[PDB]
């Protein structure tokens, strides 16, 4: 009992915050049509089923968002219909997962984790910090979409938005890095050290929210996002398999549920799976996701610019756990101080010339291409294919 | 030419910021009677004379302030008179320096620097961070002393004061520590590294102010502060002598000038002297203090909650350069992680038992005594004597 209780307590909190974050990310991105709790169901239901991985990632929210752009501008699909349009999209999505399924899943292991994923994890954090800055911008004049001619808006912008967005956001960022850091903090007590460390992010929810409160032809055309989402989730959801079953220690299934949660209103999350596994070498998803059922009423009771402190924080968190970022820094670094960096297991002796680390320029080029393309439609459609066209091919081209 | 130009450029900037800070510290503490520039003269005049040390320290401003409390509450001395009351105080002050002078100066070297000063430097930074927090508080409702019933005040408090005090203050603190830090910043260019490091504090003036703008029986009784100020300035001004003429490489004079700058409207500054000396082993005060004459018109042209980011920053800066603080931390530290701290030259092998480092409790007790006493009059008078009564005596008592 007490043994599984600890991982469930920890992982529940570390899973809910980005899920409710992506939730209100839909409360705002989708004009209120998709709420903060409707995101909680797409994790809690499936988590309670399983007969970590499971959650709602930002590709889910970004292609939900793009679907919103696909339906809202096109003449007569507008809104209100969208709720089920996700359903008929999840028909083709489910069937793509069914067609490829375990047969296609057998091949995934070799290419993606070794070279390619480092671009994925960085595009997520890139666009995630961007959609943290837009959230900083939201604490001034966006109230128009929220309401019209309201008492709040006037001098809560150039003035009160300072506190609002700025203070609580970055303050949460800094004081919340105490979570990742507090284990080896020198002047502290070991018995409670990891009490403040492990739960440091939601503890900083409470701290910073105490500081805050101190004051159809188209249905045929729906095969494209399904087919693409297939190749995307084969990367993410099976990276949960490649990362939960690591060297340190029903792959189809998803489709069955895509039709479900598509008809009502999920994937293998990249950061969350690894934290779940290390508990048993020093069952359990139902307890967490039951308390995510408690988080459906707790996002209610819970009842905000700190959130963007998360968006940016949780964006920054995958910087050190990303060797292509260590390469982007140690690429735009200097020549002479580079010698003082003696620690750096990724360079190694065999390629002692920094010109042998020169390619990173092309990983970067492909990423900046994909990011310059994500901010626009058509190409905001085709960003996983940019990965597939270019990166599986380059492996032979490399030397 | 170019050789002295560099130290004058650096030291001018590093000297003005606290001097103008203490200046408006008087614009506010002394109800506007003592301005930001009247503090600049008490450095520039004397600096131009000398035939670093010289400046205005916070003991000067704190006993100027206490003199203000001595005159404002007492029935008929009130205000406007105060300007010259400092003069007749500087009569007794000058004469105390004259009476003790070089004869008394001969004895100062042995006691203070070795054990006692560590309490001084910490009481300054303590009360300095406090008077940074009061400056954070000033960006809301203090406008009453500034004016009555003004357009600014209403919703520039719970709202616009957030930005005002909070943002610019702590933001300056963090980004301004780039000054002390940027020398060994790894991913940077060596040719300009110290350009951004050395001038990082005033460069952060410009950065954060670009971020800001983005939007008589009593005359007989005057011998007490003179006599006390004597023993105080014998510590500070001669610590400038003990620190400029260190082992790495007109002691009376002050009195003559005390009568001067007392009649019109200074000391050896603790942090500033050492930075001046290391230039010549790899004359000059007139150039700096001439450009402080330029800072008299530049505090004008210059023409603010960032300042308190300094008060607190410049308060924090003397934490690492203070072994009694390293002791206060490594005193309230933990037992088991203390062993991992292996770096710590102050503990040493001879006293390997942490109970031999136990006394710090009495240094601390005397400091918390003196700070609990500084916030009140009578005892806010007698804080250097608390040093003299207790600390010169304890040296024999110690073991």
């Amino acid at each position: 009992g007490f043994r599984i209780l600890a991982p469930t307590t920890y992982i529940f909190f570390a899973s809910a915050i980005p899920v409710i974050s992506f939730g209100e990310q839909l409360e705002r991105s989708t004009d209120g049509v998709l709420t903060a709790v409707q995101t909680l169901a797409s994790t809690a239901i499936c988590g309670m089923i399983h007969s970590l991985i499971l959650g709602v990632a930002e590709p889910t929210v970004i292609m939900y968002t793009f679907m919103f752009n696909f339906a809202k501008a096109r003449p007569e699909l507008g809104r209100d219909l969208f709720l089920a349009w996700s359903g008929w999209v999840c028909v083709w999505t489910a069937l793509m997962l069914f067609v490829l399924a375990i047969c296609g899943a057998c091949s995934i292991i070799n290419r993606f984790t070794r070279v390619a994923g480092e671009l994925f994890g960085l595009l997520i954090a890139m666009l995630f910090m961007q959609q943290a800055i837009k959230g900083l911008v939201d604490e001034f004049r966006i109230p128009e979409r929220e309401n019209q001619k309201l008492k709040e808006f006037l001098p809560s912008w150039r003035f009160a938005n300072g506190m609002f967005a700025l203070v609580l956001s970055f303050g949460l960022l800094l004081t919340g890095l105490r979570s990742r850091k507090a284990r080896s903090w020198r002047y502290g007590t070991g018995w409670l050290r990891s009490l403040i460390a492990d739960y440091g992010v939601p503890l900083m929810v409470l701290v910073w929210t105490g500081v805050s409160y101190i004051p159809i032809v188209y249905i045929i055309g729906a095969f494209i996002p399904a087919s693409m989402i297939a190749v995307l989730y084969y990367f993410d959801h099976s990276v949960a398999s490649q990362l939960a079953q690591q060297k340190e220690f029903d792959l189809l299934l998803l489709g069955f549920l895509t039709l479900m949660c598509g008809l009502l209103g999920s994937n293998g999350v990249i950061p969350q799976s690894p934290m779940h596994t290390k508990s048993l070498a020093t069952v359990s998803n139902l307890l967490q996701s039951t308390m995510v059922g408690g988080c459906v009423a707790a996002m209610p009771i819970l009842k905000t610019s700190v959130l963007w402190g998360y968006f940016a924080f949780m964006a920054i968190e995958s910087l050190p756990g990303n060797q292509f970022w260590e390469r982007i820094l140690l690429l735009f670094t200097a020549p002479s101080r580079r010698f003082k960096v003696l620690y750096h297991a990724t360079f190694v002796e065999t390629v002692p010339f920094k010109t042998i680390a020169m390619f990173t320029l092309f990983q970067t080029t492909y990423l900046l291409i994909c990011f310059g393309l994500t901010w626009i439609p058509i190409a905001g459609v085709m960003f996983p294919l940019m990965i597939m066209f270019l990166i599986p091919v380059r492996q032979y081209l490399l030397p």
